[PDB]
DNA sequence: TATAACTTCGTATAATGTATGCTATACGAAGTTAT
DNA sequence: ATAACTTCGTATAGCATACATTATACGAAGTTAT
DNA sequence: ATAACTTCGTATAATGTATGCTATACGAAGTTAT
DNA sequence: ATAACTTCGTATAGCATACATTATACGAAGTTAT
């Protein structure tokens, strides 16, 4: 007890060992899981692998994802593990519950989701019918989209590119060097160059937002209604807004949103990095070239992306056709 | 005691962690064995290991077969385990008599059967003979070859495939859907692709039985003496069904079975998994795109599929003919 | 103590779960351990971890091969596993010297070795120098290496084939059926076809020896010097005799042995299972025809065989040539 | 205490079971290690958590790499789990700043490096400058860039090659056998293939070198100011000079290294391996055909080795402009 | 009024991926047996 | 005297089996909309 | 003396296996400069 | 009075990291046969 007390403080001192999302992630689920004690009578720490148990049952019953699930058990367990206490998961009831649970919930049909691909077809349409907008917000709308599929950046990492990470190559195109890598050994390499075409878009962007005036401004700035940008050094764009982009976008071409509160009705953050692993897969490039572009490590995360193209119908198909 | 009593039923209250069929051979095993130790004076749980030894030993002299056996000693260690208990085949009386017993039968002649191939020149000529049927029991059946064929999903997973599984490909392919299988449980699950053909023949089923009429029915359903399909959201097309599909298409082309006795006379419920394994291997089929092909993550399981390839019509035959 | 010979005892009445030549090496272990343990004036039993280690580094000085270091602690581990007694490998002492000798053996350069292969140039020629021959030795000794290449049987599998196994296709080819598989899921089939030329020699075998006289007879038998044939239904040509065959065949092609004890510097029992492989190879039969055509479940065992062969020389030295 | 030192002086007369370089470098920790704890007051063995933090700090203090950082947590680890004492990292102290350490370090910019590519063009290019140079130092050179741009080979193996390790395909291609690598050690090894044109740049070498005199000479050896070889079967041509090669040829083509001090400015020891690995994956190569060229059992380790594949010339960009 | 076309059920046996270990051949030498 | 084995012990190469499930095989008997 | 190494120390990257954090999604509430 | 954000919390998709090694990177100093 003083040993948990201790190992806590030691985490709060260490608390940069984990990502702010991931703290969120503990605060939301202990949050949950503390107030359904609270209403259930069950001590909420340590753990009781049959009260956990029925935590996760309550959670199911609710209608939530098995990954939600699985996070939230996740949540649990590592609380417990670094508190020096046993984790939920190492018991004989919430493995059962959990290969129930996941069982259960595959057989009444319930799907994984991945968002909605942005692809070659659908910049093509965005850029014939936008390139020639000169309005602010359009104009740099085009550019973060151009990015997006060209370099397969993720939304916060293009929302930290500065002015200062673009270069120019030998050959005329833009490079931008990675400020601040995934990980220590970054698979999506250093740097990403965009197309002659994009590099345009993004010239654009920065002649008329005034963004190249400060080398440490941020790429991307806020447009206010007067079709004036503050450009930043110190204030990036939400991911939040970056994500708007997408969907008004999207709005722009197929309309209002089916309301059904389903996700991934509009494009998102990750569409145009499925778009293009898509567009790639057609184009006949390697797997592996796929997975450098993307900074993907796992064939699966890949796989799932590109499995309803042809080119990836597999062997029986092609014995079958001829 | 009270140990043991609350393990199993933790068990049974998570039974459906575990598969209806490990359930049904527990019940069918712990059977057996409680009532060979009424009959000879023995306790049935916990089960002693010299008794275990004793009934293993009862089970090779009726001529039970190797994996039978094993069978029934793996959900006796399955019922000590999961109670906390130590297996039978933690002790070696029971564990050397389970190798004595498999050396024994080997060395006597016993090997594993395997079910009849079902290959690309049966579809095809099943096909010939078949496609110009108007029978709906006839437009079922060759849809049915068709996917056993092209996916090599098991017949209990064909049997699950529902309406909203199926999905296009930009090309127009059919797609299925599968979230689990015998090892695989994944609400991201697999896709499995069919070719133009087969999709044709499934498309054909799907318009003559109005199975699309609710987006849940099963895609398999049972067709009456009448012709007309009866479907259904909440009854699956039994997998003993769909092995008499298999029977009943070996007896249109092959007549009547042996008088043997024999398993694998006819073609059963593996059989087209076989087959299209064989017709792989035979074409040269990569080993990434025959494990991609029929789910499998391991490469000896490869080599259990193909280990009847034709002798006759084999490499070294054919190096000496020369 | 009880306990431990309660074990033993055990091991001695199932003695029939593990194959007679395990029981030699175990035996054979123990003598060698035993002998080193009374002159060293340790205890043989239990084996204590220094003193294993130090006996490995017996076995290691006296020139012994890394497997065979290997043999002797797997033997060791074996019988303290099943006296239910701790296993010499699961030692600090023990595991750190392992890993010491098999590091020192390779860097002095101590290479893993392999039959000689016996290839269709080699069948091509021994009929060649032999087909006149009307002795039936030597038309017993042609039609054992027919079978040997042709269908990649071990020489005991050979040894143990019985004139009643023998039928004959409509193609006019015999086919072998296999009495006894390797293990209870046959990789290598059920059967072996033997090609016509092969099927021609053996039916030369069986009408001088007179085998078919009774259909129990094992296919070989010995032949004394009067050129007469022993046909029997109960005893076995030895496998050391069939390696004789191999060694005896070398011989009269290429004179004796040097007198510098190596192995294989003629033909042995497995060098025909090594030549079809790499035959196979160079005609570009898939690597998972040429392992279900041996009874192969692991690859590497297949790839030391045909490593040296052009079409095995991997992408890099593909890339070079273009 | 007593089980403490026998512990650790198991290990030490065992040092044989591990790398050279792993002993190197638990010493150089040691050192920095015990050299701040006499300077800070801390008792440098058992290591105190809190300590172990405190130097982790200092450490990044100095702005040490993070796989630096690892590197001294490392040693320090496997030097108390080997003494049978509980790891710095089994408290969260040390456990979470080092986590802590790693992601304020990367996302303060930091990233892993990798050696420049040595690729096809480069090899191309070198060989066509140096094709006719008739010194010896220039035709070992040439030969050792030839393997290991061929072979993938780490330094330190292809500086252990031994003549007689090296053998013929019946297509005349040379062929490597290698025992030992970073995660292999096996006396069947693996035999690297040489291309024909790779094969002739090393028989040139062994004809000037005298290297063949003795079948246990190192193939590679040293070339003095005269141009004669010195042919050694107990002293290696150094890593550091195999390194030096690498270098010497990039200021062949490039001139002299910036002063900057930053690493991989020219070509080094891991050049070849990456540039190898890079064309690789550029012309297509299947992924197990990739692993199989550079001894890798594991998938991901090809992500690490093209991660810096070309952004200008990549797929993005083609597919956008194309 | 029967029957096609199922479904249910029992015992019997095969198929999966991961983890760990026996099981065969090699061969010089000695012993055997019918010429 | 000897060919042509068999038996033996140990050295070393080559595969092998357990485990904990989850599945199919198939005859037979029971069911339901024609 | 010098080419062409070798030795040595610390600094940092590369492997295969086992396990776990870390990002995006998005409706809604809150903020700010037009 | 509002466009166009930012902040927030929870749901869910996507990757991520530790471990126990074994390797290379490279400046600089020391070495030997010319």
């Amino acid at each position: 007890s003083d040993e948990v007390r201790k190992n806590l403080m030691d985490m709060f001192r260490d608390r940069q060992a984990f990502s702010e999302h991931t703290w969120k992630m503990l605060l939301s689920v202990c949050r949950s899981w503390a107030a359904w004690c609270k209403l259930n009578n069950r001590k909420w720490f340590p753990a009781e692998p049959e009260d956990v148990r029925d935590y996760l049952l309550y959670l199911q019953a609710r209608g939530l994802a098995v990954k939600t699930i699985q996070q939230h058990l996740g949540q649990l367990n590592m609380l417990h593990r670094r508190s020096g206490l046993p984790r939920p998961s190492d018991s004989n009831a919430v493995s059962l519950v959990m290969r129930r649970i996941r069982k259960e919930n595959v057989d009444a049909g319930e799907r994984a989701k991945q968002a909605l691909a942005f692809e070659r077809t659908d910049f093509d349409q965005v850029r014939s019918l936008m390139e020639n907008s000169d309005r602010c917000q359009d104009i740099r709308n085009l550019a973060f989209l151009g990015i997006a599929y060209n370099t397969l950046l993720r939304i916060a990492e293009i929302a930290r590119i500065r002015v200062k990470d673009i270069s120019r190559t030998d050959g005329g195109r833009m490079l931008i060097h990675i400020g601040r890598t995934k990980t220590l050994v970054s698979t999506a390499g250093v740097e990403k160059a965009l197309s002659l075409g994009v590099t345009k878009l993004v010239e654009r962007w920065i002649s008329v937002s005034g963004v190249a005036d400060d080398p440490n401004n941020y790429l991307f700035c806020r447009v206010r209604k007067n079709g004036v940008a503050a450009p930043s050094a110190t204030s990036q764009l939400s991911t939040r807004a970056l994500e708007g982009i997408f969907e008004a976008t999207h709005r722009l071409i197929y309309g209002a949103k089916d309301d059904s509160g389903q996700r991934y009705l509009a494009w998102s953050g990750h569409s145009a990095r499925v778009g293009a692993a898509r567009d790639m897969a057609r184009a006949g490039v390697s797997i592996p070239e796929i997975m450098q572009a993307g900074g993907w490590t796992n064939v699966n995360i890949v796989m799932n992306y590109i499995r309803n193209l042809d080119s990836e119908t597999g062997a029986m198909v092609r014995l079958l056709e001829d």
